[PDB]
């Protein structure tokens, strides 16, 4: 139903944005460093920031679609929860943060965007420093919307592998409910998928069950029911939205341990993430997924997810003036 | 034997270094960014460097002691091996890198230094980018020598706990032989140690065997034999030096699986790392280690390690001009 209109609207807005790149220095993105706004490519951070020297940070990425922020409060709440888990504190009041983000989006002119917030430990690390001398740092940026699966590929589905050379970092080492930039396993998964002639890695928990991939959650569909891992993964806002849509449609969702074998016996597969939305998978380990076409439940969820971007309960319009 | 002389020499050189800070802007450290040398506190990197945005990097840290580089070639070789494991290439030829590092140390005037080299994926990530479009980035810096255990604590020994709230990232998720800045588990360990009234965390593999801690390897001594984990840890150059010293002294070193129980029954414990050297642990989980005094084999290894800093087989003198 909705792919043609959603993608044609994006293409039209994107053509306007691209036409402005020689006159609007923020059309390729804008960043906030130390209270100053700069073109994204020009943004620089201290080499000794502990977000670099120990990846001692969390981040979150709400999005803007067609000039409407999508579930912004959910993302800021998750960022605050991640900060609490790491003993960080968002460095400005949350209402001020939201005001800055809206200002940045409006100044950029970007209708479709990813809006990244990063909170780091600061210039002084946990080791040795008296806890009262720790001052956490905040970096924020707006960039043109990033696609983990491009629109043309979403029309046919992508190719995934269950990774065999790497598995997901377990929660008792690094908590995956804290969105983080320690991607060592996820980068290994991306290289493995490419080495195997595929694009997307699905990582196991190291114990014969599925977790997530390189920046996305995994959903399996079998006999009219959605299955998605509970433990070992980020609790995605896209996944939350999939659950809202499934509930509205009367489709059961099981958020539980998902055995690896189910990926080989299921009727449909899709990935979900803010950077791309609902991303069908139609080849797994080199084999068609149940015939190789995008499935009917995936299509219903796809349309429902994008409709939520216009529902006032999940989105709001930004004033670009 | 050697602690007084080693630490008095360092204290004397530190007083000289501090006296140069008002006339040498590099005396507090110097960094190399994009071929330019800048005072360390002023060094900045692009916000979108994938070393920041995905911790997609490796690093290595040779040191200078009393104006002598210690095992520099071993560290550059390990950096190149880590780069190979991550599909990264050191940006400059290794002989040019060494010449730059010596130049930077000389300009700083620092005689006791840590010298950090970082190789990142660059401005374009693994995902999506044509492999030929990837250009890796190099950052280097010299800083005054950093102590994981300060000199006066090395005199009496430190307190450790076997961590119970976190375990080490396993090798099939992130390879710990690649020195890396993805410290999520190690930072959790440091907070746990502090919460439990100790200074250092020892992390298990979760499977009842010891690995390493927050920036150091772990050595247990029992009945005249040293034991240190093989799998799950960085193959430290300090640990290598401990092995060289032990072999010279006729002390057996077993690099093998070390059950957690051995830490509670052993005669001595020490940590080892380039940022501090040989670091005795005299309480574990609140209990004195075999009486709570620094042990005789620890002291022999301590003295042997520092002697190797003046042996031409392991070191060379920098010309500071």
């Amino acid at each position: 139903a909705s792919m043609d209109k959603v993608f044609a609207g994006y293409a039209a807005r994107q053509a306007i944005l691209e036409s402005t790149e020689t006159t609007n220095p923020f059309a390729k993105g804008i960043a906030w460093v130390e209270g100053e706004l700069v073109p994204l490519a020009e943004a620089r951070i201290p080499l000794l920031d502990q977000g670099f020297m120990r990846s001692d940070l969390t981040y979150d990425v709400p999005s803007v679609w067609d000039g409407r922020f999508f579930r912004l409060d959910d993302h800021i709440t998750r960022l605050e929860a991640s900060c609490t888990k790491l003993r960080l504190r968002l460095p400005l009041p949350r209402d001020q943060v939201k005001q800055i983000l809206v200002e940045m989006v409006a100044k950029s002119g970007i209708r479709d965007a990813h809006v990244c917030l990063i909170v780091t430990r600061g210039l002084k690390g946990v080791r040795g420093t008296r806890p009262e001398d720790i001052v956490n740092n905040l970096y924020m940026f707006v960039q043109p919307y990033v696609w983990v699966m491009e629109p043309d590929m979403q029309r046919v589905g992508g190719s995934a592998v269950v990774a065999r050379t790497v598995r997901r970092v377990p929660p008792g080492a690094i908590d995956p409910t804290v969105k983080n930039l320690q991607w060592g396993d996820l980068v290994r998964g991306m290289f493995e998928a490419a080495d195997r002639g595929a694009t997307y890695p699905f990582l196991t928990d190291g114990d014969a069950h599925l977790t997530e991939g390189s920046g996305f959650n995994i959903v399996l569909v079998k006999d009219g029911v959605l299955y998605t891992p509970d433990r070992g993964v980020l609790q995605g806002v896209t996944r939350k939205s999939v659950i809202n849509a499934a509930e509205a449609f009367g489709i059961e969702v099981r958020v539980e341990f998902v055995p690896v074998e189910l990926a080989y016996r299921c009727d449909e597969i899709f990935m979900c993430t803010t950077a791309g939305g609902i991303m069908p998978i139609t080849t797994l380990d080199g084999m068609p997924v149940n015939g190789g076409q995008i499935g009917p439940i995936t299509k219903k969820i796809w349309d429902g997810y994008w409709a939520m971007h216009y529902d006032a309960a999940y989105s709001f319009e930004i004033d670009y003036n």
